[PDB]
């Protein structure tokens, strides 16, 4: 699919940088015709077929195709796409409240944690209902709308690893951040919606304790810990956390993806359900 090849600068003015990655950067921007504000993601294209710099057009198109499908209060949405010889430029919904991750650096109560968690689950329920696996859920990819409120509103961002799961599983090598990837990712096994549910378990553990369940001193140690389900609830961190909260985490951090709670299970779990 080809995108708008007019100069994006004829239609938008850019401002503050919001984020920066290996082959992309996100700038706050303002559309000239409406004064409305967005987040412009500049993705560097591959210059040759066999290079490893830039993002393959297949991977860019996958992200765009998935984003075009999305309309939900807890997931980022796409406004427009432009391109030129060097970049594809996604004009995305503006989220300006910073990362959940940076909000966390400022441990949550269970009520505060579930406040965020419920929005994350609602977002994921929407995605999984559309057979979309995110594959990169972590605190850095949970963004706030306004960070200066009691219960901030969140949007799930970063669909750079997201895949449609048309057969209940995809077999692709889809490798994100060791701390947050499920054992099937570590082991290069077929992957499905279940991988996201593991990531939610890791996020929940961190929300409640400020500690990462599988984090080792090196990436290989972290990955080995994940594959072995090498985690425990440290009393120093969890002594005043309810056993039901621990139960919720325990049913997500399960090696066999078939035995892991699904997104529907997680919404009906007694810790979450009203
Ligand atoms: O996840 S995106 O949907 O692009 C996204 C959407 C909206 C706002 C974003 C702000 C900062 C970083 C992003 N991600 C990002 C990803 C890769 C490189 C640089 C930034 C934001």
């Amino acid at each position: 699919t080809v995108f708008r090849q007019e100069n994006v600068d004829d239609y938008y003015d850019t401002g503050e940088e919001l984020g920066s990655g290996q082959f992309a950067v996100v700038k706050k921007c303002r559309e000239k015709s409406t004064g409305l504000q967005y987040a412009a993601k500049f993705i560097k294209k591959r210059r040759t077929k066999s290079s490893r710099r830039g993002v393959s057009r297949e991977d860019i198109e996958r992200e765009v195709s998935i984003l075009k499908e999305i309309q939900h209060p807890n997931v980022i949405t796409l406004h427009e796409v432009y391109e030129n010889k060097t970049d594809v430029i996604l004009i995305l919904e503006l989220v300006a409240g910073g990362e959940l991750f940076d909000f966390l650096a400022e441990s949550l109560t269970e009520e505060e944690a579930t406040e965020f968690l419920k929005q994350i689950l609602n977002g994921v329920y929407y995605l999984h209902s559309l057979q979309i696996a995110h594959f990169d859920l972590k605190p850095e990819n949970i963004m706030l709308l306004d960070r200066n409120v009691p219960k901030p509103r969140i949007k799930i961002i970063d669909f750079g690893l997201a895949h449609k799961i048309d057969f209940g599983n995809e077999f692709k090598n889809i490798f994100g951040t060791p701390e947050f990837v499920a054992p099937e990712i570590v082991n290069y096994e077929p992957l499905g919606l279940e991988a996201d549910m593991w990531s939610i378990g890791v996020i929940t553990y961190i929300l409640l304790s400020g500690a990462s369940p599988f984090l080792g001193d090196t990436k290989q140690e972290t990955l080995a810990n994940v594959s072995a389900v090498n985690y425990e609830f440290e009393d120093e961190y969890f002594s005043n956390t309810s056993a039901l909260a621990k139960d919720f985490i325990r049913r997500l951090l399960v090696k066999d993806p078939k035995k892991r709670m699904t997104i529907q299970d997680s919404l009906q779990h007694p810790w979450i359900k009203p």
